[PDB]
């Protein structure tokens, strides 16, 4: 029994984390095969950051301008190039700890584990969701740029996120491992802001199913609804619209608990319209939306990695 | 910025997880140097789970009754011994992945990471706290026995918990790595129940200090309180008593924010009285008690 926000075991990724220094800026890099990946803004001075030309800033740097430390051992950079917003440093040694891996770009609402890192030394691991507004509610301090986010599907690590910056509201923005930003952000010090966020509806429903499996059932009721009716209510409370593909995805959980999705939507509608009436669900007083359906299935069936 | 329930990176513990089998029972073991540690109730049988005599069950076992599998490899057991409620299997291979480590028994309110495992392979990592009633509010399925809880301050892994059982309320109970149970529980299936649980007051205060550090002040007030008056109010909300030790511990967070510890106790009293009135603190609509003063300092600026 029990239900916790749970990250993937991070050991496969810890073995890929290295320290990258260019001048007075130290941050984190990801070392896979013979390439170190890191944010391209590592090459900027604070004055470059206002309006950088990254192609030009890079040509002046030689290979020995990039100091890479894997633990307490130095790596030799033999080449350097840029892909979108990530810098790729070719090194003379393949990482013998390179796990089986892929680079994947995730969709808003999907979750992943972040390995927070400083000076190439992993310091913490936590679960995040890619928000509908393409930010993530992370926990980062200066020196954390280049920390990465990932899932483990079977034995393959799927890398999906690399941290670049913090927005004024304290949420965080970054890229996939091919350097494309999530959301309408750029890697430069100008005025940027998170858009108004919304709640991930399919994830809230998944978490209600998890609550039921753990014996938390007070919110269930006799009613059911329709997609049209519910989606009107969802729009009213700044929830993402529920689609037929979401209902199919929650299909397994509906069969296991005997609560149809629109049966549970009637529960969620009543909670949105009336509150929780002093009660909690899985120890939360607010509706939790950073557990996907797959997360609930995996934690409630024990799929080890 | 940001504040998350953060666990420790689990790699150093992943490299120590093995599978222990005895009879039809399989659970997890912890492989440090040439010893594998696992819950002694792996040697129990079906009809003998209310009142096992572990000394009698153990003396009938030979080393080859224990099947220990590290990854795809079979480890050879060359000795065994029981220490309180943990079984210590001597093996013929020292674990090449053994980190710098120690064993530490923790007190209620302390936090640690749990590496949940099944059949010797890690499933996930999450953060926990030892409740005042000596249980932990974990996420464990059948076969998770032998999963461990730990901290990794500096480069040294401090092992503080090994999972043994689930109580009827769905909370979990276990031992330190010396095999001594946390709280009044025993490794028997006799009727056992956890004491009424209470909120860890010093931790809530730490977390309120965290909210201020990250820029939120809405819950402060112009008031203060004596320590005894605070405890008289807080006990009525099932909160743990706050001690002078706790006040001393919050000293640093107090100095960093400018808010005296007893001034923050006054803010907590008001929050208990008023609720949140639709607002949230660090993302929660409830008061959070699984961040220690030490946690807040490591995570915040
Ligand atoms: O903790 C559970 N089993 C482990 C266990 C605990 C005590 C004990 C033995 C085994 C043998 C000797 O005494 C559990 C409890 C509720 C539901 C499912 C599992
Ligand atoms: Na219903």
């Amino acid at each position: 029994s029990g239900f916790r926000k749970m990250a993937f075991p991070s050991g496969k990724v810890e073995g890929c984390m290295v320290q990258v220094t260019c001048g007075t800026t130290t941050l984190n890099g990801l070392w896979l095969d013979d390439v170190v990946y890191c944010p391209r803004h590592v090459i900027c001075t604070s004055e470059d950051m206002l309006n950088p030309n990254y192609e030009d800033l890079l040509i002046r740097k030689s290979n020995h301008n990039f100091l890479v430390q894997a633990g307490n051992v130095q790596l030799r950079v033999i080449g350097h190039s840029m892909q979108n917003c990530v810098l790729k440093l070719k090194v003379d040694t393949a990482n013998p700890k390179t796990p089986k891996y892929k680079f994947v770009r995730i969709q808003p609402g999907q979750t992943f584990s972040v390995l927070a890192c400083y000076n190439g030394s992993p310091s913490g691991v936590y679960q995040c969701a890619m928000r509908p507004n393409f930010t993530i509610k992370g926990s980062f301090l200066n020196g954390s740029c280049g920390s990465v986010g990932f899932n483990i599907d079977y034995d393959c690590v799927s890398f999906c996120y690399m941290h670049h910056m913090e927005l004024p509201t304290g949420v965080h923005a970054g890229t996939d491992l091919e350097g494309n930003f999530y959301g309408p952000f750029v890697d430069r010090q100008t005025a940027q802001a998170a858009g108004t966020d919304t709640t991930i509806t399919v994830n809230v429903l998944a978490w209600l199913y998890a609550a039921v499996i753990n014996g938390d059932r007070w919110f269930l009721n006799r009613f059911t609804t329709t997609l049209n009716d519910f989606n009107l209510v969802a729009m009213k409370y700044n929830y993402e619209p529920l689609t037929q593909d979401h209902v199919d995805i929650l299909g397994p959980l509906s069969a296991q608990t005997g609560i149809a999705v629109l049966d549970m939507c009637a529960s969620l509608k009543e909670l949105l319209q009336n509150g929780m009436n002093g009660r909690t669900i899985l120890g939360s007083a607010l509706l939790e939306d950073e557990f996907t359906p797959f997360d609930v299935v995996r934690q409630c069936s024990g799929v080890t990695f």
